[PDB]
């Protein structure tokens, strides 16, 4: 599809037998996701952007599909306000910016 | 162009007549760029990232060429940790998302 951005870029995700929104984010390396109580090893991290960092947990080769779209790579779970996918997923369903 | 992104999506940009580089930003909804001196008024305005809050100076109808495409907006400027292009210039340059 294309996705205009007069409004935030918010699709459907499904991750950990979830469905949930997600913003599709060309700014963000990594894929954030709100807290919830994924199964699995994971470790942690610290990532950063405006306002400074957070602590996440990170978990890897995580199945998402976005849009339909199958992905499957690193999550970060922690106290974002939003969940966001990241260039990490964003290359996997062949999503470019366009203008 | 058509923009890929295994890479950081970093354009050059001319405001105030000096060059930059920014990153385009379909998770922002404003354009932020690092302290820089801006002709004409700002007001003080507080935004929110995945951090947390910052201080920035706005200022409002500033001209900005993006890759040669020219916009016309608010630009804030701030303690950010990269210089953002979001959607409020997106939109004016005819970006959109593609998968």
């Amino acid at each position: 599809p294309q996705i205009t951005l007069w409004k935030r870029p918010l699709v459907t995700i499904r991750i950990g037998g979830q469905l949930k929104e997600a913003l599709l984010d060309t700014g963000a390396d990594d894929t954030v996701l709100e807290e919830m109580n994924l199964p699995g090893k994971w470790k942690p991290k610290m990532i950063g952007g405006i306002g400074g960092f957070i602590k996440v947990r990170q978990y890897d080769q995580i199945p998402v599909e976005i849009c339909g779209h199958k992905a499957i790579g690193t999550v970060l779970v922690g106290p974002t306000p939003v969940n966001i996918i990241g260039r990490n997923l964003l290359t996997q369903i062949g999503c470019t910016l366009n203008f």
